[PDB]
Protein backbone atom coordinates (compact mmCIF):
# COMPACT_ATOMS: atom_id res chain seq x y z
CA UNK A 1 0.00 0.00 0.00
CA UNK A 2 2.09 2.74 1.26
CA UNK A 3 4.60 0.08 1.51
CA UNK A 4 4.00 -1.07 -2.15
CA UNK A 5 5.66 1.78 -3.89
CA UNK A 6 9.33 1.40 -1.33
CA UNK A 7 9.10 -2.06 -1.60
CA UNK A 8 10.09 -1.79 -5.32
CA UNK A 9 13.06 -0.54 -4.19
CA UNK A 10 13.78 -1.95 -0.76
CA UNK A 11 13.28 -5.18 1.02
CA UNK A 12 12.70 -4.38 4.95
CA UNK A 13 14.57 -6.37 7.41
CA UNK A 14 13.63 -6.23 10.98
CA UNK A 15 12.64 -3.41 13.43
CA UNK A 16 16.04 -1.88 14.60
CA UNK A 17 14.90 1.36 16.82
CA UNK A 18 11.98 3.73 18.15
CA UNK A 19 11.10 7.54 18.73
CA UNK A 20 8.59 9.56 19.43
CA UNK A 21 7.97 9.95 15.81
CA UNK A 22 9.34 7.33 13.52
CA UNK A 23 9.77 3.43 13.81
CA UNK A 24 13.16 2.25 11.96
CA UNK A 25 13.61 -0.56 10.08
CA UNK A 26 16.35 -1.94 8.74
CA UNK A 27 16.46 -2.81 4.83
CA UNK A 28 18.36 -3.69 1.56
CA UNK A 29 18.26 -1.57 -1.43
CA UNK A 30 17.46 -4.06 -3.94
CA UNK A 31 19.77 -2.63 -7.19
CA UNK A 32 22.98 -2.22 -5.20
CA UNK A 33 22.34 -4.71 -2.30
CA UNK A 34 23.63 -2.15 0.21
CA UNK A 35 21.75 -2.31 3.98
CA UNK A 36 19.90 1.13 4.62
CA UNK A 37 18.06 2.13 8.15
CA UNK A 38 14.18 3.37 7.16
CA UNK A 39 12.37 5.68 9.28
CA UNK A 40 8.92 5.12 8.87
CA UNK A 41 6.48 7.78 10.13
CA UNK A 42 2.88 8.40 10.08
CA UNK A 43 1.78 11.64 8.95
CA UNK A 44 -1.76 11.21 10.87
CA UNK A 45 -0.23 10.61 13.81
CA UNK A 46 2.20 12.99 13.23
CA UNK A 47 -0.51 15.61 13.06
CA UNK A 48 0.47 19.38 14.25
CA UNK A 49 4.25 17.43 14.97
CA UNK A 50 4.49 16.80 11.06
CA UNK A 51 6.65 19.88 10.15
CA UNK A 52 9.41 18.33 12.74
CA UNK A 53 10.17 15.43 9.94
CA UNK A 54 10.25 18.35 6.94
CA UNK A 55 12.75 20.20 9.10
CA UNK A 56 14.55 17.34 10.03
CA UNK A 57 14.18 16.72 6.01
CA UNK A 58 15.37 19.83 4.58
CA UNK A 59 18.04 19.76 7.22
CA UNK A 60 19.73 16.44 6.26
CA UNK A 61 19.27 17.21 2.35
CA UNK A 62 21.65 20.18 2.74
CA UNK A 63 24.16 18.22 5.48
CA UNK A 64 26.78 15.77 3.88
CA UNK A 65 29.67 15.06 6.12
CA UNK A 66 31.61 11.83 7.33
CA UNK A 67 29.90 12.20 10.64
CA UNK A 68 26.30 13.15 9.76
CA UNK A 69 24.65 9.81 9.15
CA UNK A 70 23.57 10.35 5.23
CA UNK A 71 20.02 10.64 3.77
CA UNK A 72 19.62 8.25 0.51
CA UNK A 73 15.79 9.33 -0.06
CA UNK A 74 12.78 10.81 0.72
CA UNK A 75 9.12 9.09 -0.02
CA UNK A 76 5.97 10.50 0.41
CA UNK A 77 2.84 8.27 0.29
CA UNK A 78 -0.63 8.98 1.57
CA UNK A 79 -0.20 8.11 5.09
CA UNK A 80 3.53 7.69 5.31
CA UNK A 81 7.20 9.37 5.31
CA UNK A 82 10.06 7.42 4.25
CA UNK A 83 13.53 8.55 5.44
CA UNK A 84 16.53 6.12 3.65
CA UNK A 85 19.41 6.54 5.74
CA UNK A 86 23.00 5.63 6.49
CA UNK A 87 23.09 2.23 8.58
CA UNK A 88 24.76 2.32 11.28
CA UNK A 89 24.72 -0.99 13.67
CA UNK A 90 27.13 -0.25 16.32
CA UNK A 91 24.31 1.39 18.42
CA UNK A 92 23.58 4.64 20.36
CA UNK A 93 27.15 5.77 21.75
CA UNK A 94 24.65 5.71 25.08
CA UNK A 95 24.78 2.08 25.56
CA UNK A 96 28.37 2.08 24.85
CA UNK A 97 28.98 4.59 27.36
CA UNK A 98 27.12 1.83 29.46
CA UNK A 99 28.94 -0.83 28.89
CA UNK A 100 32.22 0.53 29.63
CA UNK A 101 30.78 2.72 33.13
CA UNK A 102 32.93 5.01 31.80
CA UNK A 103 35.05 6.17 29.17
CA UNK A 104 38.98 6.90 29.89
CA UNK A 105 39.49 11.23 28.93
CA UNK A 106 42.03 9.52 25.84
CA UNK A 107 38.76 7.79 24.50
CA UNK A 108 36.69 10.92 25.83
CA UNK A 109 38.83 12.72 23.66
CA UNK A 110 38.62 10.88 20.39
CA UNK A 111 35.04 10.29 20.73
CA UNK A 112 34.38 14.22 21.39
CA UNK A 113 36.73 15.75 18.98
CA UNK A 114 34.37 13.64 16.24
CA UNK A 115 31.43 15.27 17.61
CA UNK A 116 32.97 18.67 17.83
CA UNK A 117 33.89 17.81 13.84
CA UNK A 118 29.78 17.34 13.07
CA UNK A 119 28.69 20.21 15.16
CA UNK A 120 31.35 22.58 14.36
CA UNK A 121 30.05 21.59 10.35
CA UNK A 122 26.24 21.62 11.35
CA UNK A 123 26.91 25.10 12.55
CA UNK A 124 28.92 26.07 9.18
CA UNK A 125 25.98 25.50 7.56
CA UNK A 126 24.26 28.00 9.44
CA UNK A 127 22.26 25.52 11.83
CA UNK A 128 22.22 24.86 15.91
CA UNK A 129 21.41 20.97 16.27
CA UNK A 130 19.45 21.45 19.68
CA UNK A 131 19.04 18.07 20.09
CA UNK A 132 22.76 16.80 21.16
CA UNK A 133 23.09 13.76 23.28
CA UNK A 134 24.46 10.83 23.36
CA UNK A 135 21.17 8.70 22.14
CA UNK A 136 21.68 10.94 18.91
CA UNK A 137 25.28 9.65 18.07
CA UNK A 138 25.53 6.24 16.78
CA UNK A 139 28.29 4.21 15.71
CA UNK A 140 29.27 3.11 12.52
CA UNK A 141 30.84 -0.41 11.02
CA UNK A 142 34.36 0.91 12.01
CA UNK A 143 33.66 2.45 15.27
CA UNK A 144 32.69 6.19 13.89
CA UNK A 145 30.39 8.33 15.22
CA UNK A 146 27.41 9.54 13.20
CA UNK A 147 24.99 11.85 14.38
CA UNK A 148 20.93 11.84 13.71
CA UNK A 149 17.88 13.33 14.79
CA UNK A 150 17.88 16.90 12.93
CA UNK A 151 14.07 17.53 13.74
CA UNK A 152 15.05 20.19 15.84
CA UNK A 153 17.22 21.63 13.61
CA UNK A 154 17.11 25.30 13.32
CA UNK A 155 18.53 28.09 11.17
CA UNK A 156 14.29 22.13 22.73
CA UNK A 157 15.21 18.78 23.09
CA UNK A 158 16.05 16.51 26.55
CA UNK A 159 16.46 18.63 29.68
CA UNK A 160 18.99 17.60 30.94
CA UNK A 161 21.10 18.55 27.55
CA UNK A 162 19.29 21.77 27.49
CA UNK A 163 20.87 25.12 27.98
CA UNK A 164 19.23 27.35 30.52
CA UNK A 165 19.16 30.58 27.72
CA UNK A 166 16.77 28.03 26.25
CA UNK A 167 14.74 26.67 28.94
CA UNK A 168 13.07 29.91 29.89
CA UNK A 169 21.14 28.72 19.11
CA UNK A 170 25.64 27.91 18.82
CA UNK A 171 26.18 28.61 22.59
CA UNK A 172 23.43 25.88 23.29
CA UNK A 173 25.25 23.64 21.23
CA UNK A 174 28.03 24.09 23.72
CA UNK A 175 26.51 23.50 26.20
CA UNK A 176 25.05 20.16 25.11
CA UNK A 177 28.02 19.32 24.02
CA UNK A 178 29.74 20.18 27.61
CA UNK A 179 26.76 17.89 29.10
CA UNK A 180 28.13 15.39 26.59
CA UNK A 181 31.45 15.78 27.83
CA UNK A 182 31.00 15.02 31.44
CA UNK A 183 28.93 11.85 31.02
CA UNK A 184 31.31 10.49 28.67
CA UNK A 185 34.13 11.11 31.65
CA UNK A 186 31.54 10.42 34.28
CA UNK A 187 28.91 7.53 33.58
CA UNK A 188 26.51 10.04 35.02
CA UNK A 189 24.42 13.35 33.93
CA UNK A 190 25.76 16.73 36.14
CA UNK A 191 22.40 17.38 36.91
CA UNK A 192 19.63 15.38 37.19
CA UNK A 193 16.56 14.45 38.78
CA UNK A 194 13.51 13.01 39.24
CA UNK A 195 11.56 16.05 39.54
CA UNK A 196 11.69 18.37 36.60
CA UNK A 197 11.27 21.89 38.43
CA UNK A 198 14.03 20.72 40.52
CA UNK A 199 16.40 19.69 37.75
CA UNK A 200 15.24 22.73 36.44
CA UNK A 201 16.88 24.74 39.20
CA UNK A 202 20.10 22.64 39.34
CA UNK A 203 20.59 23.66 35.52
CA UNK A 204 19.74 27.60 36.54
CA UNK A 205 22.16 26.95 39.21
CA UNK A 206 25.25 25.27 37.44
CA UNK A 207 26.89 24.03 40.57
CA UNK A 208 28.01 20.00 39.93
CA UNK A 209 30.02 17.37 41.15
CA UNK A 210 33.83 17.22 39.96
CA UNK A 211 34.71 13.47 40.49
CA UNK A 212 38.15 12.36 41.69
CA UNK A 213 39.02 10.55 38.07
CA UNK A 214 39.05 13.71 36.15
CA UNK A 215 42.11 16.02 34.75
CA UNK A 216 42.25 19.74 35.91
CA UNK A 217 42.58 20.32 32.27
CA UNK A 218 38.94 18.67 31.01
CA UNK A 219 37.76 20.34 35.05
CA UNK A 220 38.27 23.29 32.80
CA UNK A 221 36.95 22.68 29.69
CA UNK A 222 33.73 21.49 31.26
CA UNK A 223 33.60 24.86 33.22
CA UNK A 224 34.04 26.80 30.29
CA UNK A 225 31.34 25.10 28.33
CA UNK A 226 28.86 24.89 31.11
CA UNK A 227 28.98 28.16 31.94
CA UNK A 228 25.26 29.32 32.85
CA UNK A 229 25.97 32.59 30.72
CA UNK A 230 26.16 32.25 27.04
CA UNK A 231 27.82 35.11 27.03
CA UNK A 232 30.59 33.85 28.95
CA UNK A 233 30.24 30.08 27.51
CA UNK A 234 33.42 29.20 25.56
CA UNK A 235 32.93 29.63 21.30
CA UNK A 236 33.09 26.94 18.96
CA UNK A 237 35.97 28.14 17.31
CA UNK A 238 37.88 27.85 20.77
CA UNK A 239 36.73 24.92 21.62
CA UNK A 240 37.75 23.76 17.99
CA UNK A 241 41.70 24.67 19.40
CA UNK A 242 40.89 24.58 22.97
CA UNK A 243 44.27 22.87 24.93
CA UNK A 244 42.33 20.01 25.99
CA UNK A 245 40.91 19.03 22.79
CA UNK A 246 44.76 19.28 21.41
CA UNK A 247 46.36 17.35 23.89
CA UNK A 248 48.31 14.59 22.25
CA UNK A 249 47.78 15.97 18.43
CA UNK A 250 49.47 17.61 16.08
CA UNK A 251 45.71 18.15 13.89
CA UNK A 252 43.18 20.65 14.78
CA UNK A 253 39.76 19.55 14.79
CA UNK A 254 38.88 18.94 10.81
CA UNK A 255 35.39 19.98 10.88
CA UNK A 256 34.79 20.40 7.02
CA UNK A 257 33.48 17.96 5.05
CA UNK A 258 36.07 14.95 3.79
CA UNK A 259 33.25 13.98 1.18
CA UNK A 260 31.88 16.40 -0.44
CA UNK A 261 30.08 15.54 -3.94
CA UNK A 262 32.53 17.77 -5.92
CA UNK A 263 32.05 15.42 -8.90
CA UNK A 264 30.04 12.43 -10.16
CA UNK A 265 31.63 9.14 -9.96
CA UNK A 266 32.12 7.82 -13.49
CA UNK A 267 32.03 3.81 -12.02
CA UNK A 268 28.96 5.05 -10.18
CA UNK A 269 27.12 7.11 -13.35
CA UNK A 270 28.09 3.84 -15.49
CA UNK A 271 26.19 1.43 -13.63
CA UNK A 272 23.38 3.70 -13.03
CA UNK A 273 23.28 4.38 -16.89
CA UNK A 274 22.74 0.24 -17.28
CA UNK A 275 19.96 -0.09 -15.36
CA UNK A 276 18.48 3.21 -16.43
CA UNK A 277 18.77 2.49 -20.74
CA UNK A 278 20.24 5.87 -20.66
CA UNK A 279 23.73 7.58 -21.87
CA UNK A 280 26.29 8.32 -19.07
CA UNK A 281 26.06 11.99 -20.70
CA UNK A 282 22.15 11.92 -19.83
CA UNK A 283 22.71 10.31 -16.59
CA UNK A 284 24.82 13.16 -14.94
CA UNK A 285 22.12 15.64 -16.34
CA UNK A 286 19.18 13.21 -14.13
CA UNK A 287 21.09 13.01 -11.65
CA UNK A 288 22.91 16.16 -10.75
CA UNK A 289 18.64 17.13 -10.01
CA UNK A 290 19.76 15.87 -6.91
CA UNK A 291 15.56 14.84 -6.02
CA UNK A 292 16.20 12.48 -3.69
CA UNK A 293 14.47 10.37 -5.63
CA UNK A 294 15.38 6.70 -6.54
CA UNK A 295 17.92 7.74 -8.93
CA UNK A 296 19.58 10.24 -6.49
CA UNK A 297 19.28 7.22 -3.39
CA UNK A 298 20.83 4.71 -6.07
CA UNK A 299 24.01 6.75 -6.88
CA UNK A 300 24.81 7.55 -3.62
CA UNK A 301 24.92 3.82 -2.03
CA UNK A 302 26.86 3.35 -5.56
CA UNK A 303 29.05 5.62 -3.91
CA UNK A 304 29.35 4.53 -0.31
CA UNK A 305 29.98 0.80 -1.41
CA UNK A 306 32.53 2.00 -3.96
CA UNK A 307 33.98 3.95 -0.77
CA UNK A 308 33.82 0.62 1.19
CA UNK A 309 35.57 -0.86 -1.28
CA UNK A 310 37.99 1.23 -2.12
CA UNK A 311 39.32 0.95 1.60
CA UNK A 312 39.81 -2.50 1.47
CA UNK A 313 41.64 -2.56 -1.76
N1 LIG B 1 20.69 5.25 10.72
C1 LIG B 1 20.39 4.45 11.74
N2 LIG B 1 21.07 3.29 11.88
C2 LIG B 1 20.79 2.50 12.92
N3 LIG B 1 19.89 2.68 13.89
C3 LIG B 1 19.23 3.83 13.73
C4 LIG B 1 19.41 4.76 12.71
N4 LIG B 1 18.56 5.84 12.87
C5 LIG B 1 17.90 5.55 13.96
N5 LIG B 1 18.24 4.35 14.53
C6 LIG B 1 17.69 3.75 15.75
O1 LIG B 1 16.34 4.18 15.90
C7 LIG B 1 16.21 4.98 17.10
C8 LIG B 1 15.20 6.09 16.88
O2 LIG B 1 15.70 7.03 15.91
P1 LIG B 1 15.27 8.56 15.95
O3 LIG B 1 15.75 9.20 14.70
O4 LIG B 1 15.77 9.20 17.24
O5 LIG B 1 13.67 8.55 16.00
P2 LIG B 1 12.78 9.87 16.01
O6 LIG B 1 11.42 9.52 16.53
O7 LIG B 1 12.61 10.37 14.54
N6 LIG B 1 13.49 11.11 16.92
P3 LIG B 1 13.33 11.03 18.62
O8 LIG B 1 11.84 10.71 19.02
O9 LIG B 1 13.74 12.35 19.21
O10 LIG B 1 14.27 9.89 19.20
C9 LIG B 1 17.63 5.43 17.40
O11 LIG B 1 17.82 5.79 18.76
C10 LIG B 1 18.43 4.18 17.02
O12 LIG B 1 18.30 3.17 18.01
Amino acid sequence: KDYDELLKYYELYETIGTGGFAKVKLACHVLTGEMVAIKIMDKNALGSDLPRVKTEIDALKSLRHQHICQLYHVLETKNKIFMVLEYCPGGELFDYIISQDRLSEEETRVVFRQILSAVAYVHSQGYAHRDLKPENLLFDENHKLKLIDFGLCAKCGSLAYAAPELIQGSEADVWSMGILLYVLMCGFLPFDDDNVMALYKKIMRGKYEVPKWLSPSSILLLQQMLQVDPKKRISMRNLLNHPWVMQDYSCPVEWQSKTPLTHLDEDCVTELSVHHRSSRQTMEDLISSWQYDHLTATYLLLLAKKARLEHHH
